[PDB]
C-alpha cells in the first residue's frame, strides 16, 4: 500500500496489456499516471477504466515521435508535476526471420522498439536528474533480449539493444550521481486479448518446451516487478535485468 | 501491506544483516518467520527484536547439518503451521584465491554455501510441493555467482553452484506442476556491521570502479527483493537471478 | 595449415587493425579474400600487402549502403566464386553518453552498426544458404554487447542488437538446415594505430581495474578465433558468443 | 599444423570420446599428453591408438584423489618436460533431479566434477605459473553450467560452480602475471559410444527443441576448441566460456 507514493509516472504503450496493468497498479499504489497510445479512441476509455483524471490520465503518442516526447513529459508534468517514472513500454513486432525481414519492416520495427526507447531514456534522464525524485526508467524488453527465436529477427536486435543500452545509462546515471536508475523488464509470455485473438497461440506458449510451468503468464506479472522497479523498495537496482517468464530462459 | 499474509518462512542466517531485515520485512508483511543461527546467543535476542513469539522465532541450526534440516522444518510447522518459503541465506567466505584455498577451507565454505542450500533446497521441495501454499525458495547467491572475484575462489564456486542448481530444481517443480518456485538473489555489497568492523573496506567496496553508485546498500535492500519473490505477486517467475547491486556487474 | 581450404571470405572494414589482421591470416589458411572499406585510397594498398589479387582483393563499400551489398557479393564472386564466409567487422563510434547522444549521431551510428550488419547478415543468409559451402558468418561485437560503457550509448545499443539478432539468424538457419552458421566475436580493447593516436589511451585500457591482464590485445588475437570460426572445425558452433577481452568481462 | 609446438598437456578422462579427441588433435598438432582415467585396462590401449609414448602416455587416476594429482603432475613433467596445459576432462553425472539426489549421489559427483577440478586448477596454477609456457587451464564445462536441467541437479551444481570458479583463478592469474590462463568449455551434446548405447538418447537430444540444427555434434567438435584455448592462438582469451552446442543455449 502506498508503495509508490508522491511518484508521477508515464507508460507508454499503456492502455492496453502489459501497459494497462502497469497503470493499474501504478495507480493502487499511489501513483499518479501518464499512459500513451499511438490512437486516440482506446486511450481515454482505458484511462477512466483504471481511475479520475487526478490519478490517471491519456496523452495520444506515437513513441518512435521524437518531438511528441517533449511534449508528453510536458503534457505529464503540468497534469501531476515533475515526472519521476518512465516506462518505456510501447513495442511492436514483425513475424520474420532476419533472411525475410524487408527493410521497411525493418526501419518500422527499430523506429518504435528503439529509437523509441532511446528518445524516451534520454529525455528521461534529462528531465528527472539531479530532482531527489527516486526517479527510475524501466525498459521493457523480453525473453528475446537474451535468447533468439528463429521468426523474431528484428525483434531479437531491438530487445538485445535495449537490454545493453539500458546498462550504458543506468551506469552513467549512477556515475554521475543523477537519480536515476534504468533497469529493464523481461516478460516471457503473457496471455492477453491479442493472445486470444490468435488461435493457437497460447497452447504453443504453453507447451513445456516452451514455457516450462505449462501456462502463460498475464499482465498483473509484470506490473508487480514494475512496482517493485518504481519504488524506492529498488533504490540500489540499477543496470539489471528481471526476468519473468514462467522457466522459458532457464531452459 | 499484507503482501505475505498467511506465508510461513523460514531464513537461514536470519540473525543478522540481510537475513535479519528480511525476517524483519517479511513479519511486517504477515509472514510468520523461524530464523536460524549456528549460535545460540544471538538468536533469541534477534527474533524478539523483531517481534512477538507468534511472528517470528528462533531455532538453532547450521545450514551444513543434513539432519538439523528435518528438525529445523519440524519446529517451524509445529509453530506455524506449514512452511510456505525458504530463504537460503546462511553463507560463509574465505579470503583465499583459488591457488591458495586449503582443501580444508575448499570443504568447510561448501559444507555451508552448497551443500547447505542443497539441503535446504531438496527438503523444502519436498515438504512444500502439492500444498496449494504459492511455495517460494529463494537462494542467496551474490554477484560473485555471476563474476569472480581473484580473492574469493571457493566462494564463487559455491555461488555458480548455487546459481544453476536453483535452475534445475526451478523446471523441476514448474514441470511437475509442484507449486515451487525456486529463484536466486544476487546482492552486491551491503553495509552491515560486520563490514563496518572491517578498516577500510566499505571504502573499497564504494570505489566507482568497484559500485558504480559509489557507495553500497543497505539489508532492506535485500529484503525487498525478498518480500517480492515471496510474494504470490511473482507467481510467473521461477529459474531467475534477481540482481540488486548499483551498478556492479552492469560495468 | 590450410584451415580455410576452399573458403571465399568477405569481411568489411578489412583494411586495417582487426579486419586487416583477420584478412592476413585468412589467407594465409587458404581462404580468398574481399576486403572493404568506405574510402579507395587504403583499400588497394592494404590487399596488396597482404597478398596478391588470386588471394585478395579490395571493393570499395560503405556496410550502411544496402545496394551497395549485392554488388560486393557480386564482384566476389566474380573474382573468387561462391562466397562461403562473411565478416561483419565494419564499424564506428560514437563518444557520447545516451543523455548526451544527438539523434544525427544515433542514426549514424545504428546506420553502420547494426542495419549494416543487418543487411550484410540477410544477404549473406540468401547467397551462401543450400550449397555444401560450410558457411560461416561471423558477426563483429565487443565487450560492450555484454557490459555498459556509461559513455558508448549508441554503440551499446549496436553490440546487444547484433548479439541477439546473430542468435535469431543462428537459430532459423540451423532448423532449415541452411548449411549456415552465424556466431559473434567480442574483442576487449586491441592496440591498433588508431589506438596509438590517441594519448592515454592504452594506458587506461590497460589499468587492471579495466583489463585484469594489465595490457591490451593485438589484431591477430582476434584473427586466430575468427579462422576457427570460418573454418570446418566450428561446425557445431552456432548461435554463440567467442570472447576475447583479456579478463575484462571475467570481473 | 604444429600449433601446439612445444606444448605438454595432462588431459582427465582422456582416454573415451571427448578427452580421447582432444588427446588426439593434441598430439597431432605437437603437444606431448598425458592422459588418466580412473581405471587402467583402457587407457593402455588408447594410448598407443593415438601414437607412441614419446608423444602420448597413460597415468591411472582418480581426478577425485587429490595426493594423486601430485602424482600425476610428477609423471608428466618426468615423461615430457613441464607441464604447459591442463584441460580438467573428468566428469560423471547422476539422472536425478534435487529434489530426488541421495546425499551420497550428490557427494561422489561434486567429488570428481568439483572438488576433482578445484584441485586440478589449484596444482596447475602453482606448477605451471612463471615458466614462460604460454600456460592454459581448460576447465570442462557443459551447456548445463548455464541452463538448468531438471534430471541433473548435482551435475548442473557442479558446473555452475566451475564455470565461475574458473573465472576467479583467470583473474588472479591475469593480475598477478602468472602466464597462466582460465577458461571454461561447452558442449553440447555429443555422440559418442556411451551415448550410442543409451536407446533413444541421440534421437531425443536431436529434437530441434533440444538441439536446432537436428543432430549432435562429434568428439572432435570439443577437440577444435581446445586446440585454440591450449594454443598460444588464445594469449588474450581468459576468464571466458566458450560454447559448442548446436545451438542449445541459444533458444
Ligand atoms: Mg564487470
Ligand atoms: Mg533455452
Amino acid at each position: 500500500s502506498n508503495r509508490l507514493d508522491g511518484k508521477v509516472a508515464i507508460i507508454t504503450g499503456g492502455t492496453l496489456g502489459i501497459g494497462l496493468a502497469i497503470a493499474t497498479k501504478f495507480v493502487e499504489e499511489g501513483a499518479k499516471v501518464m499512459i500513451t497510445d499511438r490512437h486516440s479512441d482506446v486511450g481515454e476509455k482505458a484511462a477512466k477504466s483504471v481511475g479520475t483524471p487526478d490519478q490517471i490520465q491519456f496523452f495520444q503518442h506515437d513513441s518512435s515521435d521524437e518531438d511528441g516526447w517533449t511534449k508528453l513529459f510536458d503534457a505529464t508534468e503540468k497534469a501531476f508535476g515533475p515526472v519521476s517514472t518512465l516506462v518505456n513500454n510501447a513495442g511492436i513486432a514483425v513475424n520474420k526471420s532476419v533472411e525475410e525481414t524487408t527493410t521497411a519492416e525493418w526501419r518500422k520495427l527499430l523506429a518504435v522498439n528503439l529509437d523509441g526507447v532511446f528518445f524516451g531514456t534520454r529525455l528521461g534522464i534529462q528531465r528527472m536528474k539531479n530532482k531527489g525524485l527516486g526517479a527510475s526508467i524501466i525498459n521493457m524488453s523480453s525473453i528475446e533480449g537474451f535468447v533468439g527465436d528463429p521468426s523474431l529477427g528484428a525483434y531479437n536486435a531491438s530487445k538485445g539493444a535495449v537490454r545493453i543500452m539500458s546498462k550504458s545509462a543506468a551506469l552513467d546515471c549512477a556515475l554521475k550521481d543523477y537519480d536515476v536508475r534504468v533497469n529493464t523488464v523481461h516478460p516471457g509470455y503473457i496471455k492477453t486479448p491479442l493472445v486470444d485473438d490468435l488461435p493457437g497461440a497460447e497452447e504453443a506458449m504453453s507447451q513445456r518446451t516452451k514455457t516450462p510451468m505449462g501456462h502463460i503468464g498475464e499482465p498483473n506479472d509484470i506490473a508487480y516487478i514494475c512496482v517493485y522497479l518504481a519504488s524506492n523498495e529498488s533504490k540500489f537496482a540499477t543496470g539489471s535485468e528481471f526476468v519473468v517468464d514462467g522457466g522459458y530462459t532457464a531452459q
